């Protein structure tokens, strides 16, 4: 994986954070902003591994940040001798590690397959979540929920052809 | 009101083995299927707890399990007097635990609450991986790839306004 | 059924949302008079469209179905069975018969969902009054974040189909 | 610039899918058939709409934009500096400055994306044909799923507006 796990696990806390809010459980809201923010905030983590660059951010020099990634998968379902062939063949290059061509089978055969990534302007993302820390620090719990929010509205989804 | 952590862990792992089929190991696939269909046939977990009740299933004697929730927030984002007053009002209730009561305040400040929980058929879902593991053991590995598509494919929401 | 008034001024908030910020405000205020417009017809039998039992945050409104989706889950797995009932569901399709041709595909171990979508209809009302306040006094940018207030009301519930 | 051909195109496909499992294939097929019809008609500049750069599944395909929509993201503190930066962008919207207006509220905190669906037009032809086939053979459920692999063919691609 190219997936920054501290990046993933930050963003499911601030989740967690924002629903542990209006369940009337603030310090748990607090816990894990602070845990989010710590996540994001390492001076040992090479964000540069994780980095999405051509991706231009709203904040100047910042980065995306790949945080997750899922396949995407289009076809028509259609079984036909050839379609079953093509797979055949796409499975045995893949189980022996031949991933561009086991795509190029499946591509022949009307297959689509996208790699979806979830990206994360980190920079931006941290700006946020450190105005959730202040507002929780004076029990503005509503307005905390909206900054935690506004941290989540910064995540996009980019789609690139596998392999292509 | 509660999640299973099991089943969201167990969805989880079926994205990150759908992913590894075409971009990592496939081996790490199969590990991860097996995973997630172990944790999903455990009967020491007590699905039961974690179901919603009034959501019909495909299959018969099913059940929807409760697998992660998230807050949906609707409002215009207009500051006025009277809302900065109730909002005051929420975050004080929220403190004090009083989740329903600070709900009631959001509401008179013109806030839409809604809670959103995903929602996971355990033998529809379970049926899935067995026929993924079935596919991985033949080394099919684009096909179990769309088996494992199918088990998410079954995951829905549902929302509700939170505490009415 | 399904609002098409209601459709209609979703997609037109979606669309002023993008005027807005394209630095045409004039079309964003016309889109979104005629979402208003489109939801406060005195003739519109709101009922026909409406999805009881699920409560609404204001007192006493209702979710109006503006919108639905087909959601298909199965393993694709094929087998004599599968076939076999794949080609009597499509007969029952055929036929006309909609509720026997989705319990042969449950049967077989088809999940078939309807997906809809829901607009709570006084809530969506005043959302779009707060925009066209904001509008008229030149708060774009206020403008574009109460539109967006407006969408984030719409849900999704999605119901096994003739189950 | 939007092609509204290819996003009713996708939206007859959308309600093609539904009328099928509502036992109506003669309505889900006259659907299909001007879906199909409308993306194969080369009176329309595709090209005109296309995304640039975009790399498609196949060798000699493009992505078409299809639909788009706004993304903003803010803490929603209110500070004297923002609140001066949004007076300031709704003039430049006001004066039709759209770059500028969005770079006004990027300087202060605000960040805006334009979302924009994508479809791959020689991909998404290819997936309706296999559908006509199929409704062609009174195959309904499948045609579904060809539908359905049409429809999981469209993409969202957010950039920073006017960035």
């Amino acid at each position: 994986e190219r997936i920054s796990e501290q990046g993933l696990y930050a963003m499911r806390d601030v989740q967690v954070a924002r629903l542990a809010l209006f369940h009337g459980d603030p310090e748990k809201a607090k816990e894990l902003t602070n845990e989010a923010s710590a996540l994001l905030s390492d001076d040992s983590t090479e964000w540069a591994k994780f980095a999405k660059p051509g991706k231009k951010t709203n904040l100047n020099d910042d980065q995306y940040i790949v945080i997750n990634a899922s396949v995407g998968i289009s076809e028509s379902y259609v079984a036909t001798p050839e379609k079953e062939a093509a797979i055949k063949i796409a499975n045995e290059k893949m189980a022996k590690g031949d991933k561009k061509g086991a795509m190029e089978e499946l591509r022949l055969a009307g297959v689509g397959v996208m790699e979806n990534q979830y990206l994360m302007p980190l920079k931006q993302t941290r700006n946020a979540l450190a105005d959730a820390q202040k507002l929780l620090d004076k029990k503005q719990y509503y307005e905390a929920n909206l900054a935690l929010k506004g941290a989540e509205d910064g995540i996009i989804v980019d789609s690139e052809a596998l392999f292509v």
